[PDB]
């Protein structure tokens, strides 16, 4: 798709979230939330804070 850039890294706190690294690419699954983005890691899918990643595109 698409790409974002985490800016920030993100231990999940709750079931339907994702853990990711600064520095990490990660592909965007959907961004109609405001606060919550669905990426897809390495084989995990799940949200982060829409703030703590970055468009690349």
């Amino acid at each position: 798709k698409e790409l974002v850039l985490a800016l920030y890294d993100y231990q999940e706190k709750s079931p339907r979230e994702v853990t990711m690294k600064k520095g990490d690419i990660l592909t965007l699954l959907n961004s109609t939330n405001k606060d919550w983005w669905k990426v897809e890691v390495n084989d995990r899918q799940g949200f982060v804070p829409a703030s703590y990643v970055k468009k690349l595109d």
